[PDB]
């Protein structure tokens, strides 16, 4: 049930997260405790990740598992990568990162790992 819009539900992490990634405060507090909206339509393989940000900048990256896609950041970074799933789980592969996608009692959660520290972060599937 990844088709549908996402609402920021809970997270875990999130500081340790971004202190190792080296995230600055300006972009922390920013993004942080904010109605993230991820919309997700299925086409397929191809899974639309949209992310919507309250009074800021937005972000759509679309990725087909098995295939590698365009990617972006709302830090503004330019990348691909490719995207496959493991179990009806949306799992990335990125040096030093892994970030998972699946649904724990029909929310959403991604697992991001990055130098060590785990953030998840659980979303509410709304329409
Ligand atoms: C919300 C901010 C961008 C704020 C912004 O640019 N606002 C308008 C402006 O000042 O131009 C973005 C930039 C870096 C993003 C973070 C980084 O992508 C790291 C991490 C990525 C995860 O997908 C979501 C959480 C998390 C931690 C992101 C939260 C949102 C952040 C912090
Ligand atoms: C790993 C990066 C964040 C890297 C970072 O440190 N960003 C900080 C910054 O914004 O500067 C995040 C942001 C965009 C995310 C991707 C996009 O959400 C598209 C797609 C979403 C799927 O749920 C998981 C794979 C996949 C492809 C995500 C993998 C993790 C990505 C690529």
């Amino acid at each position: 049930a990844f088709t549908g819009k996402y609402e920021f539900e809970s997270d875990e992490n999130y500081d340790d997260f971004v202190k190792k990634i080296g995230l600055p405060a300006d972009k922390i507090e920013m993004g942080r405790n904010c109605k993230i909206v991820t919309e997700v339509v299925q086409n397929g393989n191809d899974f639309t990740w949209t992310q919507h940000f309250p009074g800021g900048r937005t972000t759509t990256n679309s990725f087909t598992i098995d295939k590698e896609a365009d990617m972006e950041t709302m830090g503004g970074r330019k990348f691909k990568a490719t995207v496959k799933m493991e179990g009806g789980k949306i799992v990335a592969d990125f040096p030093n990162y892994h970030h998972t996608a699946e649904i724990s009692g029909g929310k959403l959660v991604e697992i991001s790992t990055s130098s060590g520290v785990v953030y998840k972060r659980t979303s509410k599937k709304i329409a």
